[PDB]
């Protein structure tokens, strides 16, 4: 089965690490980080990795029942699955599919319906994924909310993420997009992780699909880079085209002129490298798209960006 | 190019009318009312219709600058596009792509960044699409928010939708009543067509989600004609339609057994042979498979 990537333009696609559109292509140095995201991870032959699932609308969402922590404005959510069935901690994944894969304070609305009478409610809420109470692998996370009394026990509750917050004099100190949470808190180390990725070939860097997360309070670092658009994850999962070598050579083309703007290496394990050093917002026509041209190896020397 | 539909299961897909996952399949009568959604509209050969665009995460989102209405808690948003560029009201679409296509009060967060210093803010906010101030085709909508002073002028502002509210039970939203995209100033234009079965014994098949409820007693059902992933698939594939009707079989790969068959009409909606309201019962790995081009007079096996 011939391998292909989607023909959608960058801005027609979705970030695979938060439910927001892509904005641009970005390359930068990654030696200062361990780049090990768990969402947006999929092999070119369609094997999902980490905590990756198939739709952007589920990323960083949570569902379950809630109970108030003491007499505070915090609530513990006992997680269930996307379709409201019981969560299974025994599954060989790091955490429920779609769980946030960075340390940060994600703000959104926590909503609830009372089944018996159809009454509903919503409150602004934040989940701090660096908190010791962020234990999604164990089946629970904690939210700080704007209420201490309105949520009912035993009722279906959903968190819909919107953006991120920051607090402190050191501006843009959080979120930390390349620091994984401890999915089981202090109780144990992370398990079943998709591997870290790094360029190995001289002169190469990762290519990122970049968005700006909405900021909700303070001075957050709003950059969010994913390794694959969500639509590529879905495409590979469905097509399941066999990888005929370790690397798929892609050309980024202007469809109007037919000219190649740059070329890159899509590694079969699901990430892209380009030949560039330093931070660079790629200059591209908005109708540009990626095209698979041939199967190559990890030592293929790209035309420099 | 051979026509195909995605192999994703229902719960792996997204509603094309609000940024939430699909939950289930429903069929029912719809003779007594107009079915004319504007999001989730695409022909099988990839022509987008109505206000349909390509990703679910953009649906019912709004962007622009805001100005306070008087000294109230309401703010007017002067709309821009998904990437902060111009919206052209003269483009022959009903309203900006992704605009809500139902009358209801949508609640979410209105967020803002101050360009100069990177300070940010968020407030609970509702857009009433039945309001006279819901005029997206004119380039503006109005939000009621939980602040009367925190939003700044001339700064990028985004509404992220979460769910719906009600006042008065389940009388709103009205998912099949289109808002007036130009308010009282003009009638709706450039709409994707209304849809109905034409063959006796058939009903529409709906891809159903439940919108989160945020206050009161809202009607939370939300039915779309095509999953968002089908819109994106057809747009990219652009496979020619060999007839006006594609026969799909819904298959359980666990058994190879066909659960039911249905007609995917070229103009982008599905019918089944059934009379009455019915919540379909489907296996977890079930999916749709295109088998052949037929015609409007093909009789489906009863669903
Ligand atoms: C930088 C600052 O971020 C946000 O303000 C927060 C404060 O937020 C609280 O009050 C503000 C209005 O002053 C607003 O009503 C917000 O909803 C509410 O949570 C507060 O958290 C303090 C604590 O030190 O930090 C910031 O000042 C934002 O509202 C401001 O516009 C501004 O961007
Ligand atoms: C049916 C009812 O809907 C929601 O309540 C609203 C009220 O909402 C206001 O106060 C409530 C707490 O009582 C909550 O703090 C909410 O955020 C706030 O807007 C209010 O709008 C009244 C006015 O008619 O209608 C409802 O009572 C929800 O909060 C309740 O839990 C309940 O489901």
């Amino acid at each position: 089965k011939p391998f292909t990537v989607p023909i959608l333009t960058v801005e027609e696609m979705s970030n695979s690490r938060f439910p927001i559109p892509l904005e641009k292509l970005y390359t930068g140095p990654s030696s200062a980080f361990v780049v090990q995201p768990q969402n947006g991870r999929c092999t070119t032959d369609g094997v999902l990795l980490g905590t990756t699932q198939l739709s952007a609308v589920n990323i960083c969402n949570f569902r379950g029942d809630v109970t108030r922590v003491g007499i505070s404005h915090d609530y513990t959510m006992n997680l269930v699955s996307q379709n409201w069935n019981n969560y299974d901690p025994t599954e060989e994944i790091p955490a429920p599919l779609g769980t946030p894969d960075f340390v940060g304070k994600i703000q959104g609305l926590l909503t609830q319906t009372t089944r018996a009478d159809g009454s509903t409610r919503a409150h602004k809420a934040t989940v701090s994924t660096g908190s010791v109470h962020f234990t999604p692998k164990l089946g629970s996370v904690q939210f700080t909310t704007d209420t201490n009394n309105d949520f009912q026990t035993g009722q279906n509750t959903k968190f819909t993420p919107v953006g991120v917050i920051q607090d402190g004099d050191h501006h843009q100190n959080e979120p930390q997009q390349w620091v994984l949470p401890n999915y089981s808190g202090t109780s144990g180390h992370n398990v079943h992780l998709a591997p870290a990725v790094a360029p190995t070939f001289p002169g190469e860097q990762l290519l990122f699909f970049r968005s700006t997360m909405p900021g909700c309070s303070g001075y957050p670092n709003m950059n969010l880079d994913c390794l694959l658009p969500q639509e590529w994850v879905s495409h590979f999962y469905q097509e399941a085209a066999p990888a005929q070598s370790d690397v798929a050579l892609l050309r980024f083309v202007n469809p109007d002129t037919g000219r190649v703007l740059f070329e890159c290496k899509l590694h079969k394990s699901g990430y892209i490298t380009v030949a560039h050093t330093g931070p660079y917002d790629l200059v591209i026509p908005p109708n540009g798209y990626f095209r698979f041209d041939s199967w190559v190896n990890q030592f293929y020397t790209l035309a420099p960006m």
